[PDB]
């Protein structure tokens, strides 16, 4: 005797020793990315090509 | 005598010595991959091409 068995219920595992089908379908995907930047450019100039007389000493 | 045999039930193995057909159809495929990266670039410069007199000592 295997005990009471439901008639219309779907066949499910209920006790120790019962079998069950596992459909292994795994799809995992993780990603991450980052960046940082900094820039600085500086140019400066001053030139006196021709200096008038009253400015010579300066 | 081979005992009671159901008339309309599908022919299934029931006792020791009964035969059963196994259709071997296995298709298993697993995969994994990963990566990591890191980068760092740094450039710095300072130049005094022409130094005025009052700045010379510095």
């Amino acid at each position: 005797n295997y005990g009471y068995q439901p008639l219309f219920e779907d066949r499910r595992p209920r006790n120790i020793g019962d079998t069950l089908t596992i459909v292994l379908q795994e799809n995992v995907s993780a990603s991450k990315s980052s960046s940082a930047n900094a820039s600085r450019d500086g140019k400066t100039s001053f030139g006196f090509d021709t200096v008038p007389r009253y400015l010579q000493g300066l």
